[PDB]
């Protein structure tokens, strides 16, 4: 079977055959289509197929398939499955098996990148506190003083599902909220309620407007523990503006690392529930999202009453105005500072060149329109006009459960 | 079965169990999803005509009625012996209001019970046609206090008599390939122009020129008219600060009117339905003028703003973006001519959907089509999930005629 997608810019048609390899469902049915829906313990019976089709895609990849080394191998984790129940990946299946799920990795525009990962093996790890020092390496080595790498880190898999290994934590880093009694924010809004968990559990909140949460994470299933990451590995970017003198005065800045602590990693079956990735960041997600947003910094009022624009009608395009502004304060900032940064424009143009090529030599490449194009000026990006396949593929990265709603508390 | 929607600016969670109505197909299936692509018998129409009766005479509070139950008699007995069968003013009407009440691509339709019905089902000829049209131009346009309004010509037979208006919307600019090697006009018109030059069109070879209709009635060949120029209202764009910006020479039409779609209801086929409402700015301002396919005029306004045009994270696309917007909206306004900033319409919409889950239990919501091409997080839309199904009756996209017509 062969599906086209249509680029209704540059009328350029692409074949996609990759999608016949595609396992997980979409949510969408001939019915109904959830496109926009943000969020739709193995048996040993499941997970052989699953080993076997994962290392028949390791194998091919690295030009051995049916070879001697890889029917040896699927033999010995035949075995290692029917006698233990699950199996160990090798370090070269796990490197493989996490590029993969970023380059299988539907919501995210960075993919031309992918075969750039740094894998930090963190399956031998114990405890909390050795979680605390590969989660510090990891930030330090991924930083690299502005000059960002990305990194992931693998923390044990997932055994009978009572021993997991999480990072509560949604992003290594990030600013604490505090709900006020008068029912006013200061911080960030969207992390109150895990900044209440994080108090409870001990943490002292110095409660100012960016404050650095602290990790609290879980070793072998029990309760988590709190660590303050090293001050001086954060890496933050104070915001200004080219030309306007008083944008430094709204107090802003943002921390320089991107993330993501909350995903779950499978691979060949296996779920590795803590696997912090991290890469650099797209301007609009501070400028646009973390500042812009209602439920998060709110600040676009503010912004557009400094540059005395008319705000009694919608119309004038106020916000639009302002929202360019703050995103260009951003860019500035971190080029100025020499942290790694790309805007929305040369972002949305590399991944079409990297959807072009994966078409070529893969077949195909999942995406999610809805992800993918920025959250501002839309089609002025090229991705805008591009169609798109939306599909999965493992390796992967899903979605998991918050491990407060689930976790067991041992006391 | 029963689907919940969250918002996530607000956290409000809906309720769907509208889409249980639904009838066609989306594209997708559990393996794919395809929200993103733009274009995915008497034994089959007493099933249709039922279903949309069963709908009808329910709005109405008679469902099970006599007069339900005689309807659908006749209606059967209609089909039985003429093989289709001829829709009540009424049906007509509430079939056109719900077929835009059910359009997931569009953000407008708080306004879906406010539609002036024209119903053209005697026209026999093409010069008709262009009468009843001129007729829909001039009412909608209301000398700029626009007023949504659609217009139908008549139902498809064997399908050898279509009525169909080949043009895509009822005013479009022509484009006209030059020897120089570029694009005069509108890039996107170059083969439609092409065809009207083809059919006898004496082509002013400007910029700005409104194209003339081809219409098609009852099968035949399309014939070409020209909209008279005084009911084609037009708005020069000027800016409220860039006193330049009127020297670029910029004009667009006040009247959206989609005329190539297809209207379906109680399983009858409306292949020439023309239908207009107002304009969101962003449609003109960002699509029109700054698609790269289009008039392609980003460079050219960027430049006159003096911007640093060395590096695209300077934001001067984006820049230049906004004030292109601002010129479309103040434009329209000063010249009192009815137009939706992507702000207001979002809102209106999300006030609409909520409306619509209170009352008929969701609303079908295309959401790659519902944000708009600029600024989409900093409006509602953008946080709000939606669910994309099909319900009849239906506005839908048909082949091009050019490529289907026998001539
Ligand atoms: C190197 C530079 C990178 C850039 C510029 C980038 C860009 C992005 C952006 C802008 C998003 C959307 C974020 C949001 O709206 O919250 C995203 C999503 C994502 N990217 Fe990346 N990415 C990069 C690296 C990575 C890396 C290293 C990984 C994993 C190894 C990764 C995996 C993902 C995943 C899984 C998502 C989906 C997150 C979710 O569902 O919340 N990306 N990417
Ligand atoms: C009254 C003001 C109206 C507003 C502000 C409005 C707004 C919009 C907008 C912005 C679009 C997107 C167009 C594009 O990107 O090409 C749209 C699409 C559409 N609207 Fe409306 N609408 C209005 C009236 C109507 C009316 C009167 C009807 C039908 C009687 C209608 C049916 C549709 C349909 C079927 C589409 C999809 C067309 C396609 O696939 O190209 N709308 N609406
Ligand atoms: C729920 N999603 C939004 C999460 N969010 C507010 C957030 C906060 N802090 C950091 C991120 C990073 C998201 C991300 C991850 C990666 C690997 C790269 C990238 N550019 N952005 C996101
Ligand atoms: C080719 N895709 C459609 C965009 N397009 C080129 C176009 C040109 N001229 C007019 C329209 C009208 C779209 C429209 C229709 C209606 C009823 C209301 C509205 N606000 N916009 C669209
Ligand atoms: C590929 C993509 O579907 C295409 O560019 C769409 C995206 N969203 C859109 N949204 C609207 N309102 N109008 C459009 O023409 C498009 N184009
Ligand atoms: C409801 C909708 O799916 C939701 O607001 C989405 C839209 N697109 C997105 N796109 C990105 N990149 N990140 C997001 O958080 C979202 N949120
Ligand atoms: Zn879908």
């Amino acid at each position: 079977r062969f599906l086209k997608v249509k680029n209704w810019e540059t009328d350029v048609v692409l074949t996609d055959t990759l999608h016949l390899k595609s396992t997980l469902e979409t949510g969408c049915t001939e019915h109904i289509c959830m496109g926009s829906i943000m969020l739709p313990v193995r048996t040993k019976d499941q997970l052989f197929p699953l080993a076997k089709e994962f290392l028949d895609q390791y194998y091919s990849s690295i030009k051995r398939f049916g070879s001697k080394a890889h029917m040896d191998r699927l033999e010995e984790v035949n075995k290692e499955i029917e006698s233990t129940s699950t199996y160990q990946l090798k370090d070269t299946e796990l490197i493989y098996g996490a590029k993969h799920a970023w380059r299988n990795a539907s919501r995210c525009v960075g993919r031309i990148q992918w075969s750039k990962l740094q894998v930090f093996d963190a399956r031998d790890c114990t405890t909390a506190h050795g979680m605390f020092n590969y989660i510090c390496n990891h930030v330090k080595y991924a930083t690299n003083k502005g000059n960002l790498r990305s990194a992931i880190t693998i923390f044990p898999q997932r055994t009978d599902g009572k021993h997991d290994f999480r990072v509560w934590n949604s992003q290594l880093i990030r600013y604490a909220g505090y709900k006020q009694p008068d029912g006013s924010t200061l911080g960030d809004p969207a992390n109150v309620q895990f900044t209440e968990i994080c108090i409870q559990q001990g943490w002292k909140a110095p409660r100012g407007r960016f404050d650095v949460l602290p990790l609290l994470l879980q070793a072998n299933g029990n309760d988590p523990e709190l660590f303050q990451i090293p001050p001086e590995l954060v890496l933050e970017v104070p915001i200004r503006h080219p030309k306007f003198d008083w944008f430094k005065d709204l107090g802003l800045k943002w921390y320089g690392l991107p993330a993501v602590s909350n995903m779950l990693l499978e691979i060949g079956g296996l779920e590795f529930s803590a696997c912090p990735f991290s890469g650099w960041y797209m301007g609009t997600e501070i400028g646009v999202r973390d500042y812009c947003d209602n439920s998060r910094y709110n600040i676009l009022e503010e912004v557009a009453k400094k540059m005395d624009l008319d705000m009694r009608k919608t119309s004038s395009l106020w916000k639009d105005q302002a929202l360019v502004e703050i995103n260009i304060a951003v860019l500035y900032s971190f080029q100025s500072d020499k942290v790694t940064i790309v805007d929305h424009h040369s972002a949305t143009e590399s991944f079409i060149k990297h959807m072009e090529n994966e078409y070529r030599c893969r077949g195909g490449c999942p995406a999610d329109w809805v992800w993918i194009v920025p959250p501002m000026s839309g089609s002025i990006t090229p991705v805008f006009h591009q169609e798109m396949l939306n599909y999965r593929l493992t390796p992967s990265f899903e979605y998991q459960p918050d491990p407060w709603n689930t976790h067991v508390w041992k006391g």
